[PDB]
């Protein structure tokens, strides 16, 4: 499988205390205003956060006002073209619209994981991402799928 697509879904953020990574409240009369930026790290997945590419260069995928624990439902897509990758890491930053949490959902990419095609690429299990701070207090969940694509479709 020398040409394949990785899609990772940031499923949901849970912040019952409505706090920041520094542990104070996002909003003292309201809830967090979470802004989600993310990036699927193929080149330095086993390195410390942020990995290969700096957070400030990531695309904004989800936004919300006064929802500590929003459902997200949004994908980050990456393609491995012309060779093999053994894992990938969905690096996520969450800010209060100010750091809520830096997360890392590392994902194996063994042969098991990359389906022969898109229709046969079932989502894998929901996985909790690793946070820099507030482990278990501010949680982020995400799942992966991967499937072979034709080379002319690989970005
Ligand atoms: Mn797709
Ligand atoms: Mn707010």
């Amino acid at each position: 499988a020398d040409f394949f697509r990785i899609e990772t879904e940031i499923q949901r953020l849970d912040n019952p205390a409505g706090i920041l990574a520094n542990g104070k409240k996002c909003d003292f009369t309201g809830a967090c205003d979470p802004v989600v930026t993310a990036f699927l790290d193929l080149e330095s997945p086993l390195s410390p956060w942020p990995g290969s590419v700096a957070a400030s260069k990531w695309k904004t995928i989800f936004e919300a006002t006064d929802q500590n624990s929003p459902t997200i439902g949004r994908s980050v897509i990456r393609d491995m073209c012309g060779g093999s990758a053994s894992n990938v890491n969905l690096r996520v930053l969450v800010n209060d619209a100010d750091e809520i949490g830096k997360f890392s959902c590392l994902f194996q990419l063994d042969a098991r994981d990359v389906a022969m095609d898109s229709l046969s690429a079932q989502w894998g299990p929901s996985t909790e991402c690793t946070a820099e701070a507030q482990q278990g207090k501010i949680r982020l969940f995400a799942r992966r799928r991967a499937f072979e694509i034709p080379s002319t479709s690989c970005r």
